[PDB]
């Protein structure tokens, strides 16, 4: 659709997150840019209120799937761009195994030339000495595949997927994600055939940044609809 046209070049990104996990209140801001032709995100996130009370890796999925690279042969399955510029609501529940859960509601839309992700996060039932509030997770991120399904009654999409966070004692912390997206505007959107998104994430630090922060380099590519192209060879 015409939402596609908004992503042909590099697009500035602004992320704002208001959080409260077990009563620990915090704000995060992020800035950077996205290049959907390559599925590429480059963002720096800052906790503006002090030390982040949860580990940075647990916020990665919450902190703009419109920047995913949809291959040409899958362009008709790109819901996220089709909802632009008016945007979409993205809601999740994230259950950390043997710990608490996040509930997030975000609006992703253009403000002028800037793609904005505005998020509210509420976390409950965490263990104060667990892996999350105890900052026992490794500062890294595993590659992962997430299936995208159409949700016709809601004119949107759904996704359920698991994130595995590495724990410093050698184990793995499961984070079970349940996601729903719905357009904000009324124009037609692309409802996709079943497919998945392949992600990878590199987390790093800014040596000159005194605030608690995360530098993120992310690549996301849509895949899984293959048979028609395969027959060409």
């Amino acid at each position: 659709s015409k939402g596609e046209e908004l992503f042909t070049g590099v697009v500035p990104i602004l992320v704002e997150l208001d959080g409260d996990v077990n009563g620990h209140k915090f704000s995060v801001s992020g800035e950077g840019e996205g290049d959907a032709t390559y599925g590429k995100l480059t963002l720096k996130f800052i906790c503006t209120t002090g030390k982040l009370p949860v580990p940075w890796p647990t916020l990665v999925t919450t902190l703009v799937l419109c920047f995913s690279r949809y291959p040409d042969h899958m362009k008709q399955h790109d819901f996220f761009k089709s909802a632009m510029p008016e945007g979409y609501v993205q809601e999740r529940t994230i259950f950390f195994k043997d710990d608490g859960n996040y509930k997030t509601r975000a609006e992703v839309k253009f403000e002028g030339d800037t793609l904005v992700n505005r998020i509210e996060l509420k976390g409950i039932d965490f263990k104060e000495d667990g892996n999350i509030l105890g900052h026992k997770l490794e500062y890294n991120y595993n590659s992962h595949n997430a299936y995208i399904m159409a949700d016709k009654q809601k004119n949107g999409i759904k996704s359920n997927f698991k994130i595995r966070h590495n724990i410093e004692d050698g184990s793995v912390q499961l984070a079970d994600h349940y996601q729903q997206n719905t357009p904000i505007g009324d124009g037609p959107v692309l409802l996709p055939d079943n497919h998945y998104l392949s992600t990878q994430n590199k987390l790093s630090k800014d040596p000159n940044e005194k605030r608690d922060h995360m530098v993120l380099l992310e690549f996301v590519t849509a895949a899984g609809i293959t048979l028609g192209m395969d027959e060409l060879y």
